[PDB]
């Protein structure tokens, strides 16, 4: 079905911020396991397979919208060097991303694309999700001092 | 554990072809998805995925090697226009991956790094798994012609 | 127990018959499991398995008998390089076996080896059996043409 | 895919070893059978099965890398009289085909043909194995006698 | 059946390591025990009865090579006083395994015994995934503090 | 807790004599394993397994009562050539062993050391019973003759 | 059955210690689970019940032998006032008890009282088992610091 081609730009724009997201939180969670840090391989390993969806949905919305999507422009990867910094990488890149959501939401409403509008708005409160859990490690590395915190991390929650 | 230089260049040198596979098998699957071809989804949608548990196995080897993964840079995706363009394209980026695997198994090998080298013969084994798939689909096109190809395409295999 | 001689070299010659029939119907399965053609890879080799069995028949008759089953000469094999041309060779060897088999019943027949006999006219039924699947396949090939006839087999029956 | 010429004549000249032991071990099996010693005949038939299984993978390696299969020459059979000299001529034969594998490996390695290379090693591992039990119970015929021997092959072994 | 000598020295000199690796290992899980460190005696009493399962391939080995296990040559044990002293003694020792298992490979691979040769492929393949284990936990004692790494240790993982 | 100095010898020296007898256990289960003496190489793999628990329990005794387990010196094991030389070998160890067994529980009893006394008890019980089957053994060689002996340890008992 | 009057009193002062052990643990273990520290209540409220059931051995043993249980002398409880205080009069009570025990056995062994004797050397082993469970708590808190100790022990084992 023929779409509208700004509306198909953010949605490529947001494709290519799952593309960071993806690469990033998958190269976080296995240097995490590599360091022995379990829980925190888990969950960020689960973050990069929520990306991995939410890049598929904006893949096959553009593809029905008759536009083409864009798999070959990859932003920049900001890694980090230790857990805190890994983390505030993290949170940084999903502010970002639910700051173009935010503006793709409205314009879609504008030109009448609520199906497109609903696809982002889900995506949205999954990454108000990912900022939630991300703020709260944050601060209860402030609250319990790193070597509290690391000792946590061995061990897999349920 | 520290690895050779050189064999960590190799696995990430391979680690960035695996990158473009995903995309490109990823993208490919769900343009046939779109177009109706649901065998043709199913196969490069599963081809995709054990791309992406083969970058997954090298980003492991390279970090308990002491090496860094490079997520980073991702090469160019050919797409294609069509049916037989697009599993050209794929035949011909296995057969180029296929090729940069023999030589890392190789070098691997004369620097004694005998598991990074199993390794290696395990992905390049289900490398040539997809080649197989990729050529005889290839020429399946050819002998009952593309109108009887598309098709066969419409429901799925078991 | 001491058999007929003429008998034993009519059960050799049928042996010796058996073991071109199970090489060449191996071959053509796996030829066809190559091209894609997956419904006549099971077929054809079920009847290399059939083929073996009867092999297998033959050589305890024969030890029973005290005769010396004769495993060590194997005729030409047919192969064919299409798949019309290889199911007609296929056709052609149970013919002639068909042939070779009315004669050596016939004989253990006139010497009252009735139990020789009957385990013959049980893989001459067999036999017949192969060959009324081998010629509705090259009237099928006709009827609905060649592009039409290698789509049906890309998927396996039941 | 194209693969090498002289690793695909090195897969036929054991493809037609193959074929000599399927038929030397199948022929053994059952003249043990016939005389009554059921445990040599069930040990001598899977054999013979395993042999039937390491030439399917080779009529399918050679169909993958475009070669074509040689099921029409079959080597010299040496059957034997008596049990230990047809143990013996199985030994024999195992003991040739480990030595055409190890060339073969070698070679295929050299021009890295990995995969081909490890379906080799893997059957070098099984015939490794029928090599072990072949020595075994030509040393138990000499250490527990013959008659001792052939009275413990009369009820099969779990 | 008849090894080459110096692929059986390989393999005696390879099991006595295995010798002092399962007695090392063993000890320390049962001074951890006693110390109350319950999951380092888990996995330290794990990594010995692998090292057990090795030694027993390589007796196995050698035996069908024809050669002798020498299971009279204990090397010298390193204790260890303290936990992280411990640690390091078995990272060691895994270290110096590993390096005349390289060897071994290679050797072992120019005589064409392929077999023997991936064996010790596989046993190199498990001491790497010990030195993996035992600097990650190295490293964590460096990271929480020791006080806190003795906590973690004394309700065991899954 | 304090041990008696000279019951922590005495636990020492008996250590050292179960680490020859698992040694010299286990060599020869896997040599009657490869003459294919099934019946022989279970039962001494089990008796080398109670002596890797018999070993595991002092041990932990010496480490409770505040010694050092010395797993360092390996006495002189004594393989043999044949199957009774090997069997007799055995039965003197397990004659020398239970000798010092013998004082050495008389000793704990005379400290007061009742509990490791009756840890040595039970372990000489055990030994007892090494010895009844160790004899009952040899005794059947006489009486049945060799042959005979060596044709009933080709299957396993229940 | 009359049994030796010195016997009779070994068993009245040994019952007698178990009626201290009785109440100093159980109060102890209460005291543990008002401050909170759950895994030392379940610990102590187990040894509360050992000692429990051990009462309960020489109650019936005494009257069998024809004596008089005594169970109205109480010596004194040393309660302690903190964690480590308190697990020490534990300790201290332990080791004061298996010398009485050591003692008694050795009496009842002279009169030949062996089933009195057996008994005791049973409590005896619970006993230097209790000891051990004591011995490493009071270490653990040294190691780990006892807020790291205390943190611990708020949730219990399996
Ligand atoms: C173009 C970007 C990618 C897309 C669109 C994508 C999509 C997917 C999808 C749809 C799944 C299945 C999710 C589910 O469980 O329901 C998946 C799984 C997975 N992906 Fe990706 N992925 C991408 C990139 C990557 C990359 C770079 C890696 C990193 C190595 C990766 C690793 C994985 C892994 C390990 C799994 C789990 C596979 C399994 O065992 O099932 N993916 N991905
Ligand atoms: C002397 C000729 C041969 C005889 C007498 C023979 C006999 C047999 C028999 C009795 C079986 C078991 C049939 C059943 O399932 O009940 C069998 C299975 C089989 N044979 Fe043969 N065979 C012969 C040659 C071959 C050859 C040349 C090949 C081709 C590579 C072959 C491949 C197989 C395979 C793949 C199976 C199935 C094995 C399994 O997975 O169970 N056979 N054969
Ligand atoms: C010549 C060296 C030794 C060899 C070849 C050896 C081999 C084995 C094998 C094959 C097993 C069974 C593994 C399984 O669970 O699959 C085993 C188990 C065991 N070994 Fe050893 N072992 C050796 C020395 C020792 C020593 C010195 C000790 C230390 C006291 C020991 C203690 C044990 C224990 C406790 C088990 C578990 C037994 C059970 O409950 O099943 N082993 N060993
Ligand atoms: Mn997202
Ligand atoms: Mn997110
Ligand atoms: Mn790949
Ligand atoms: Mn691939
Ligand atoms: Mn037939
Ligand atoms: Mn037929
Ligand atoms: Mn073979
Ligand atoms: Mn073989
Ligand atoms: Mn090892
Ligand atoms: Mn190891
Ligand atoms: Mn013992
Ligand atoms: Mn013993
Ligand atoms: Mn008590
Ligand atoms: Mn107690």
């Amino acid at each position: 079905m023929k779409g509208d081609t700004k509306v198909i730009n953010y949605l490529n724009k947001l494709l290519g911020n799952e593309l960071v997201a993806i690469n990033q939180y998958f190269l976080h969670a296995r240097m995490f396991k590599n360091w022995g840090l379990k829980r925190l391989n888990d969950v960020e390993y689960h973050e990069s397979i929520d990306e991995m969806k939410h890049a598929d949905r904006y893949i096959e919305r553009i593809l029905f919208l008759e536009g083409l999507p864009n798999l070959q422009d990859l932003g920049k990867l900001n890694i980090g060097e230790d857990v805190e910094e890994m983390l505030r990488s993290d949170l940084a890149l999903e502010l970002d991303g639910a700051k173009n959501l935010r503006e793709a939401i409205g314009y879609a409403d504008s030109v009448h694309d609520y199906v497109s509008r609903d696809m982002m708005i889900e995506i949205l409160r999954d990454e108000e999700g990912h900022i939630d859990w991300l703020e709260t490690e944050l601060d209860l590395i402030q609250k319990m001092g790193l070597q509290n915190y690391l000792q946590a991390q061995i061990r897999e929650e349920g």
